């Protein structure tokens, strides 16, 4: 699974 | 899984 | 899991 | 499960 960051880490 | 928190995070 | 990377991270 | 960070993210 990848998750994304720009924080919070967004993705399921 | 989602992934909680913004360090500490927190994840079932 | 582990939660790989540094933005991308992935987990399997 | 938890998973600290200071990003490299550690923790099983």
């Amino acid at each position: 699974a990848w998750f994304h960051s720009h924080a919070f880490i967004h993705g399921h």
